[PDB]
């Protein structure tokens, strides 16, 4: 309910993470797990506290996972991080599922991590495998992620 609005001060110049750095901290009550998002999607999670700043794990991390869902019809994934700045995949979506180029994607909460029904990516690319169970589903996240303005955190 309580929305406090952060400015990003610095992104993390490590090429193998992405990874943000935001003016709010431990004196403004911002806590480890707290998910972060824009006007536009879900950015990622507070990972470390310092007094009056944050580092932030943003969803294209390759270590970051979200519960998703395909917003029209309810069809559930996971959305990992690949290491690209815009760019999420979907697992655990059937070969032959109800999804395409340009179907919104949003959190589930199936994680009890983030809210649900916020806007994480659209669908970009569905490339079929044949003889893999699973689809591969590329997409693009809604934030503007490592260029946002307003990074807001959910109490
Ligand atoms: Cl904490
Ligand atoms: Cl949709
Ligand atoms: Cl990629
Ligand atoms: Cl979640
Ligand atoms: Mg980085």
């Amino acid at each position: 309910d309580k929305v406090l609005v952060s400015e990003l001060i610095g992104v993390d110049p490590n090429p193998f993470t992405q990874r943000i750095m935001i003016d709010k901290g431990e004196n403004d009550g911002v806590f480890v797990g707290q998910p972060v998002l824009d006007a536009s999607g879900l950015m990622g999670q507070v990972v470390e506290v310092m007094p009056y700043t944050a580092r932030v794990l943003l969803l294209t991390d390759t270590t970051h996972s979200i519960p998703v869902q395909v917003n029209r019809n309810g069809l559930r994934a996971i959305a990992v991080g690949t290491g690209n700045p815009e760019r999420l995949e979907l697992r655990y979506v059937a070969d032959t599922a109800d999804i395409k180029e340009g179907d919104l994607l949003v959190s589930s909460g199936l994680g009890q991590r983030f809210p649900a029904g916020y806007p994480v990516a659209t669908v970009k690319e569905v490339i079929h495998d044949s003889g893999q169970p699973f689809a591969v589903v590329r997409a693009v996240p809604t934030a503007k992620m490592n260029r946002s303005r307003y990074v807001l955190l959910v109490f």
